[PDB]
């Protein structure tokens, strides 16, 4: 059931912004590790005396990395005279965020029809304002409201139809055309202490509806836009369990609520994982430990009608997990944490089924893999 | 003239420590960009609840990357019960350093005979204490005094003859054996507002002597240990010049004095630069713009007795600079800044001559390349 109750017109995920201490080193690491191209910049070389911001792209996926310069470079400026290309940026906020949480996502940005309208309607419906709508070069409007923790939901709307005004396209020489097959952001997941109030708040100001699914440490629910292409799952810990909840570990090391993982859709998850795994120990990303061979033996019964034996063997080579709901099949895998703290990580996913284009959330989010992994673990021990 | 006046026994450069906001991402970037192996760690997985520290090595070169965890993880600890492996570490100091300077070198570490003695003699001779001598597992002693800005000179001495107690050697799977030919730290250069008082201070507490050399924005002098293997050049700006002093730009963007560049000796600078340049646009380091072909035409007259025409052509392919004093010849090249700010960069060098082993500083530090670059630039315009 989809009541299509969005309180304003939402289009797609637009970009994800990391707040960094040094944007250069994180962006270069991510670029090599994920196969994303350097495509735009806003920094000292473009006249920005406030923050360094670097944009990586892969297909429609946009990762933005931002860090503050010394406030002294911009001490003479006021907001009317700012050289920052992202007017919501604040030195104090950024330094406080990174010292509190370490490396992580500050903004989940979605493209909307009218960012000013989205902001007003959101705040009229309970959203906590973070940055009011601001029109950039009469061309783009940006506004921000609180999502959870110190993460903001950023609205962006374009007059037209180049990232943001004041950003410059990156020279071909510095722009190497890496591509490991990642194409878009599928969903972005938050961890909170209490799921109920988080859901009530966000669904309250967006109109996003609960996306239907079908003890492992969590309870979760997924909020979705009208066409279910913007997908925002939220987790809370389950306490008292045998193994300590990974959601609770997140909350402790992150100093509270925040974004837990980003799921990146690949047009060819086997190629993506071959390319990422080649680079794990030479600057890229590590992956969680692979499931036992029992897991892959059990894949024949569960998805033998969707994947060939070879395709299943290819999953085993790369440590890919498989889940299935009543509509489609999901291939997925999780990286180890992206930085020092056991907080944010990345998921790579590919979905098969639900053709009309492919409908959002086809195959679910892999909740069946909690129990299937436990099963296959015990089976393998025997 | 070398009066050999060291006030305590100094051996060699031991390691360089960067203070980071996220040690993981900087270490992985540097590892890929410079061809250094991950060789030791101290972090949550080793019981360190205070800081994440990762060690890269290439030959005898040791780069350490450290960032703080949330203070909450160690809120119950006191210095007697600390889980930090580097007892001089302080959350507040580290966060203040990185917010003030951005990514940069906190510690220039030299190995000495007796770090406690070196500390006492240094402080008796004017050194400003930063961290008193502390004995780690009855095996290693570490102490720190102020060098310039917020950079410390770190003394380390070993009972024996494994980096530091509490660090664990990195598993082979996570340790990929990268090597682009870098072998040791040749020298470490600081920028200060006033050269005179900086020299008087450091030479005062070390006994390091001035190393002899032979308007470009700077004045400089080099301090050296007894065998001239520890080399610490220091720069001050020269004001009023046509082009603004790069030393003054450093001081402004760094919020004052600090380490300007690290010079890394390569056993084969042509291989090092081929390997580094291959990776510049895929996560590694960029290099300063190459000198004009006139520079390389003029190399025949200056070093045609040291490098063949092919070897000179190989320099031109890679943008290498060449200088020569009365004792030897120097090959060198400079990276663009390592992070967001136009502050710290790296120099790659190889020295030819002064065989006895090779004596320290053979060929100088390339001061002749300021004027030779200006000449070759004007010549090329014609
Ligand atoms: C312990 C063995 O490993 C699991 O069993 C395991 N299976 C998973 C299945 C699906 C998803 C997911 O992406 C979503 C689930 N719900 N929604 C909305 C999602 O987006 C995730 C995040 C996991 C996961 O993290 N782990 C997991 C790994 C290491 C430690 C602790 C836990
Ligand atoms: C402008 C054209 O480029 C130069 O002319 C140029 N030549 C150099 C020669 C030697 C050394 C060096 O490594 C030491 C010099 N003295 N000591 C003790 C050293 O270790 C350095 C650091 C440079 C250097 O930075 N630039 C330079 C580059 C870009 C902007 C502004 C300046
Ligand atoms: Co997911
Ligand atoms: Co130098």
């Amino acid at each position: 059931k989809n009541p299509k109750s969005d309180k304003f017109k939402v289009k797609r995920f637009h970009h994800i912004e990391f707040w960094c201490g040094d944007a250069t080193n994180v962006a270069r690491r991510f670029s090599w590790g994920l196969g994303m191209r350097f495509s735009a910049k806003s920094d000292l070389s473009t006249g920005n005396m406030v923050h360094a911001s670097y944009l990586l792209t892969s297909g429609d996926l946009r990762f933005l990395f931002t860090a503050p310069y010394s406030p002294s470079l911009s001490a003479g400026e006021i907001k009317p005279t700012t050289t920052a290309s992202i007017p919501s940026f604040d030195h104090g906020s950024c330094r406080s965020f990174f010292s509190s949480h370490g490396l992580g996502v500050r903004a989940v940005a979605i493209e909307v029809e009218d960012a000013e309208s989205a902001f007003s309607i959101s705040v009229a419906n309970g959203a906590i304002p973070s940055s009011p709508p601001i029109v950039l070069n009469e061309a783009v409007t940006i506004a921000e409201v609180k999502l959870y923790g110190d993460v903001v939901l950023r609205y962006v709307s374009y007059k037209a139809e180049e990232f943001l005004p004041g950003f410059e396209r990156v020279e071909d020489a510095s722009s190497f055309p890496l591509d490991y097959g990642i194409r878009r952001l599928d969903h972005a997941v938050g961890n909170v202490p209490e799921l109920g109030p988080a859901l009530t708040y966000v669904a309250g100001f967006t109109g996003f509806h609960q996306f239907a699914e079908f003890e492992s440490g969590l309870n979760s629910a997924v909020l979705a836009s009208n066409d279910e292409m913007v997908l925002l799952p939220i987790n809370e810990p389950v306490h008292g369990t045998k193994r300590k909840s990974q959601i609770q570990t997140y909350l402790e090391h992150n100093e509270g609520a925040g974004l837990q993982h980003l799921a990146l859709m690949s047009e060819d998850i086997f190629r993506t994982l071959r390319e990422m795994r080649k680079r794990s120990s030479i600057g890229g990303f590590d992956f969680m430990p692979s499931p036992p061979p029992t897991y892959y033996q059990n894949l024949k019964k569960r998805v033998g009608d969707v994947l060939s034996d070879d395709q299943i063997k290819e999953c085993e080579e790369l440590g890919i997990l498989v889940d299935r709901d009543d509509q489609g099949t999901l291939l997925q895998i999780f990286t180890k944490p992206l930085g020092d703290r056991p907080t944010i990580f990345i998921e790579i996913i590919q979905r098969v089924g639900c053709m009309m284009y492919q409908s959002g959330g086809c195959g679910g989010f892999g909740k069946g893999n909690f129990s299937e992994l436990f099963k296959s673990i015990e089976e393998y021990e025997k």
